[PDB]
């Protein structure tokens, strides 16, 4: 009730805490190239549509905002 | 009240006292790893939430004080 209620439970805690490694950490940020590579065919093939109705692209300061 | 109240108390006495043996000393300090392993792995997991949001991990001077 206070060894067998604790000692046996402190083992089971370590035991336990220490054989569960989930993963590991910076996985998101290879995501974050897809991410922007998915906007890069996204972004030109969406401005190519802007390309072709008004026959040209949106100037610098009129940024991708007119789109 | 002076011989039987007493002698056969000694006896009662070192009788008991002498095969009451409950544990042993130093339980505790192998409680003392698992309190520091248990805390690995919430040390470096918390500290992967932190390298999620600011995508990275505080200073030795920032010290673990900035989580």
């Amino acid at each position: 009730f206070t060894l067998l209620e604790i000692m046996v439970v402190i083992v089971i805690l370590g035991v336990l805490a220490s054989l569960v490694v989930p993963n590991l950490m910076g996985n998101k940020e290879k995501a974050d190239r897809q991410k922007v590579v998915s906007d890069l065919v996204a972004l030109e093939g969406a401005l190519d549509m802007y390309k072709l109705d008004n026959s040209r692209y949106p100037t610098t300061e009129q940024g991708l905002q007119a789109l």
